[PDB]
């Protein structure tokens, strides 16, 4: 709740989605998200965030995000995302399930952090090794 306030003042790139609506659409996007991705609000409001994914996005990573959403818990992962002009960037992605006072999930918050090639090489390597383990 103030978590979201904290992201605003930290000027982060994030969206909030509403899983009560079909296909878990975006109901808010920060200015930082618009700047990073090059989309406008009209393009993304009421839409699922998968438009950030492209042909070279690791599907194992997308799957990890899917399970956390199905279970209503938190995770992070580094994957390839795509801007509106089709240019790419490395995204250290974080997602949190927001629960109400009764413990029911009301929202998801996805924070996008653009990261370097150097950083991404290490983390995706570690992710590949984790996947190879299981
Ligand atoms: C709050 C939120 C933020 C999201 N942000 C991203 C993102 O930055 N990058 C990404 O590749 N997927 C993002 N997604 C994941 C997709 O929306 C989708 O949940 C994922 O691709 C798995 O579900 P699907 O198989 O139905 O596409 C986000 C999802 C949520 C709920």
């Amino acid at each position: 709740f103030s978590f979201i306030k904290a992201l605003q003042t930290a000027q982060q790139n994030f969206v909030v989605t509403d899983p009560s609506l079909p296909d878990n659409p975006i109901v808010y996007a920060s200015q930082g998200f618009l700047n990073l991705t090059g989309y406008s609000l009209d393009q993304i409001l009421g839409r699922n965030c998968r438009f950030l994914q492209g042909p070279e996005t690791d599907p194992k990573a997308v799957e990890r995000i899917r399970k956390a959403i199905e279970q209503g818990n938190d995770m992070s992962v580094c994957l390839l995302n795509y801007r509106v002009d089709g240019t790419t960037f490395w995204n250290q992605f974080f997602i949190a399930a927001l629960r109400d006072a009764g413990g029911n999930v009301t929202n998801f918050v996805g924070v996008q952090c653009k990261v370097s090639d150097q950083y991404a090489a290490t983390v995706t390597k570690q992710q590949e090794e984790e996947e190879e383990a299981a």
